[PDB]
């Protein structure tokens, strides 16, 4: 649990987010809790030019390690580990059927019984607000108080769990039941969902 | 045909399974018949981890091998082999379009003559149950009766055969079967079919 | 240009058509015209485990190399070679997007300039029959007379070219076509397309 | 910065632009600025086969290397040069979703920020005009005046940056949100984008 293990489990999430195809126009962020704030991929390097080296440090001040710029879409990183305390590794991409479904506007509601995996009977979608601001995170903040994954509008996704194995697997899971509702979109409307009775089971079951 | 050769296919069976891409939000289980219950996939170990000694075997009153939990699907792998005597291998998985079918709640029609590989003239949906529940079992059973692959509603595919290579190919099979049911059903519905005559031709033939 | 040359050509045909996704229900099929007749792919075993004696021979008189069984789609390559003297390859499979298209029963009209690499300004339909009959072969026979690729109704693609290459190349690009059609019709019908006098100034310049 | 190097990034760029699937009817060309002309891949040599020695110069009277044929789309790469001056790298590709919003004729507007990374608040798209004419030429100089990606209607797309990187990540980028439209597309019309003002602050930002 040294940095350089941190430093290298987010450069192989970074690698193994690309293989799944999560990772397309090269959007993908990872960062994971790390003393009092976080270990996250910088800015400009693309993936496979990625070194431990490359990882910077944002404390909770939001300072960074000099000689090094985080990536560009940071701070909603840091209002995640905020607001959702138990989270220890966060996922952002702009993974195609998650963002297809954030640019209609639209929660994707309970059409399968994994949906209960972020928490709840649907994953939210954030509103709209300039990359980078404050009312950007302000919105990823609300949104994530009682789910562990989020749409954010015309944008993309941010996802959120225990580990990067887990929060991996979380944004993966969240773009196949994107892809769901927009293929079962296309032929119907509304889509056939389960009800919130239903729905409680399955997360008690879990 | 030790023991230690079918935890080998199993764990191929789920590297290929992986391969097509039908194996997504690691929903992926297979087991197959042995002894006098069945070699099955456990939980929490996720595929590229599977070692032999990871399979768990399940006898047929439904215990399980001591310090080693089988998959959390595992009892319609079990209603799968009571049902039909002559399958001796069983495939799960939420592949994307044979879940976008069973959100529908709809049935696969003659589409191809390709439907034939599954008994008859479709692919039936079974009705939604809490997974791992003896309800779900019930349905299941009933399901492939006559048939050798079901969509369960609200979550994916069940697909059983002679051995793992061909219920692979089955279940395979039906995701193209599914992926063409759901394109062809953007543009016009209802979509055209092979009428219950051409597919008993089809039927004689193989 | 002997015998087991053309018997690796056919085999690497084969692992790079599955490359591309064009044999996805190991529905291909592979042929190169031969001496008095062709070599084909035979049945039962899938690409990987194919050796180069394993394909078949087959004679103008239709008859068979002694101990080897065919494909069972091989009468049809037989029309395809008699119809069209030119062709020397000829490709099968069921591609997704090439037999959406052929379960709606439709030509796939010139949507675009490379529609003209198979002959003309569009890609024809061919009536549906049982597979492997003679009254299929009639249809594939009477569409290839004067376009170099068909689609096949509620079954698939038949490609044909000068040699292994050009056919492989042909089928591929009729399946970006097919996919192309399909996305567009979802939006959109008609479709718009390039003109005849367009399309007679392409093939000009082909 | 040798000729030699840069005959090998383009052998790389071809290389990777068939990993995203850019490049499937092998139609992909890629060019870099160079001396006073360009660099270009030639005509017949599929990717794989392609070695330094097949890159092409063609010098800006549109002189060619005695003995190697340009690609048969080379004078759009010359109008993207002189339009463009700042352009080092051009790419051209016939990508599956590009194609098809450039098959219905429309734009592909504001729908998502990173519309932003081509110059403005959209992708247009030029008219069609019979490939490699001077007429096809006019229209792509026209639509590169103040954007770096254009649509070519019933034909595909031309990216174009300060490097072949940059030019492979836009082209790359362009079918992601070709892909985004054509989704929503099928759902709603029209599609939800951001206003003029949204898209001059994002524009401010990069
Ligand atoms: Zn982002
Ligand atoms: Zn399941
Ligand atoms: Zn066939
Ligand atoms: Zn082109």
């Amino acid at each position: 649990m040294e940095r350089n293990k941190l430093a290298r489990q987010i450069i192989d999430t970074c690698l193994e987010m690309t293989r799944l195809g999560l990772n397309q126009g090269t959007a993908g962020l990872v960062s994971v809790r790390y003393q009092d704030g976080m270990l996250i991929t910088p800015t400009g390097i693309p993936y496979e030019k990625l070194t431990e080296s490359h990882i910077v440090f944002i404390d909770g001040n939001g300072k960074h390690e000099e000689g090094k710029l985080p990536a560009s879409e940071w701070r909603f990183h840091m209002a995640a580990y905020q607001s959702r305390p138990d989270a220890n590794a966060v996922v952002h991409n702009h993974a195609v059927h998650c963002t297809a479904v954030s640019i209609l506007n639209r929660s994707i509601p309970a059409i399968h019984y994994m949906i209960a995996a972020a928490g709840g009977n649907s994953i939210p979608c954030a509103p709209y607000a300039t990359f980078g601001t404050r009312e950007l995170s302000e919105h990823v903040a609300l949104a994530l108080k009682n789910r562990k994954a989020t749409l954010l509008q015309h944008h993309g996704l941010i996802a959120c769990e225990v580990n990067l194995e887990k929060a991996l697997w979380l944004a993966h899971e969240v773009e196949v039941l994107a892809q769901l509702y927009l293929t079962t979109l296309a032929i119907t409307d509304p889509v056939p969902v389960l009800s919130d009775e239903e729905i409680a089971v399955v997360l008690e079951k879990f």
